[PDB]
């Protein structure tokens, strides 16, 4: 149910990186990595973790819906789209920390834990403080417990309702032609070592869903671009996208 | 305000064809087309009733999910994308007729009677078969009447339950970038003259959003391509899309 295929360490290998990959085929219910160890390995979700967020403020009313307005707040910070107003989709689209820092504070800390733990989310752990523990706290997932939570979203099975989780879905909305459609979320761990970059989320085919989740070794932003361009090439090179 | 904007008619003549773009900005309350009065002249709307079709199987649960298969049936028929098994997001973005007669067959002429009535939907008459009357049928809408029906859709207004409405809603999905969302339908009136081709939905934009529903004369398939081809020059024109 789950094949290791070290092929795919190729495409680390020239862009001079190191990481995971891992595919679930939801059709034929079994798995393919190119390193099984690694694709248990649990590290911050960083911004990932907005998944689970937006589903936990939905479905406690702290965001109404998709096109409620945040305004920003002043305070302008160094990456210039986060310096706007924003809703649920652009905030995600643009990994918005202090939009959805706001939302984990209007949640709390008790019933993050709850819903974490409902979630079986990772290590369930909200360690530090609760609108920064994503990112320097507690949290820790793996790539395969990723895809087990991704898979109980895709299936509308997460203890939350089904329109929480049917707008989370929409706003996770990345790319989509004639060919697929990709809902992921992008994340780079930036304040504890090892720095890391994720890409999660899965692939919609006519006939089929892949669902992905990948992350990789990222000491500088000038590589983010790779967490797409890598997993791209793995599902090309498996026939998934054209 | 309405405003008309003949400039397009460029692109419909470089094509040796002719027809009407209609736009609506949603921030600004403003709609534009380059030719107001075939704006609201009303045709057969073909397969974009696939829209209010589907929105009324899955409310009334006649579809229960996005999931469920309709098997093919084994007629092999021309268009060869039909002779497969389907659910509601292929069956939709390959315009598969014979599964949404089948919807329309249980729903029945009462029951789609009423619903059309609380939507709004153009001039509301169902006159013909029950499972062709949007292609061969009494029932008739207008671009601009389009729009009206999509900007409730977009809003979850229409009397259906907002789970309906937001399922159609990814079925819509076309298109997606860094830079823009497109859900529509196509349509193509082939059986009572004169022949169009149809193209209605809406372009999502970081924080905004444009309606649009067009038709153009279409004598024959070989130029269904130009249906979006045109509409994104128009797009461009309007600095829309990129
Ligand atoms: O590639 S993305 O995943 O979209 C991305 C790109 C940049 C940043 C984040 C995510 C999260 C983040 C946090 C911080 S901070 O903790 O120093 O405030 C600084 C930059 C970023
Ligand atoms: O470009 S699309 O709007 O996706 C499109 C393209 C072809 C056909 C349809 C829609 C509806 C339709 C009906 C018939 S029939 O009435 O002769 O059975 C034949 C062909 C088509
Ligand atoms: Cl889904
Ligand atoms: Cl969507
Ligand atoms: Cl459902
Ligand atoms: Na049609």
């Amino acid at each position: 149910m789950w094949q290791e295929n070290k092929s795919w360490n190729a495409h680390f290998t020239e862009h001079k990186s190191q990481g995971v990959v891992v595919l679930w085929n939801e059709n034929k219910q079994q798995g393919f990595t190119n390193n099984l160890k690694r694709a248990n390995q649990a590290f911050l979700p960083a911004s990932t973790f907005k998944i689970p967020n937006s589903l936990i403020a939905l479905d406690l009313g702290v965001v109404k819906d998709e096109h409620q307005v945040f305004k920003w707040d002043g305070q302008t910070r160094d990456i210039a789209t986060w310096n706007r107003d924003h809703n649920l989709i652009t905030a995600m689209k643009y990994s918005v920390v202090p939009v959805y820092q706001e939302f984990a504070r209007q949640i709390g800390e008790a019933r993050m834990s709850k819903m974490l733990h409902a979630f079986d989310y990772g290590n369930e752990d909200i360690s530090g403080n609760v609108d920064s523990f994503w990112l320097d706290g507690g949290i820790r997932i793996s790539a395969t417990e990723q895809i087990s939570f991704l898979r109980k979203l895709y299936h509308n099975k997460l203890h939350v309702s089904e329109r929480s989780q049917r707008i989370v879905k929409q706003a996770m909305l990345t790319e989509a032609n004639g060919d697929y459609i990709i809902r992921a979320k992008t994340g780079y761990s930036t304040r504890i070592e090892p720095k890391i970059g994720w890409w999660v989320g899965w692939v919609e085919l006519d006939d089929n869903v892949w669902f992905f989740a990948m992350n990789m070794d990222m000491p500088t932003s000038d590589g983010l671009g790779l967490r797409q361009a890598i997993t791209k090439e793995v599902l090309k090179q498996e026939k998934i996208i054209p």
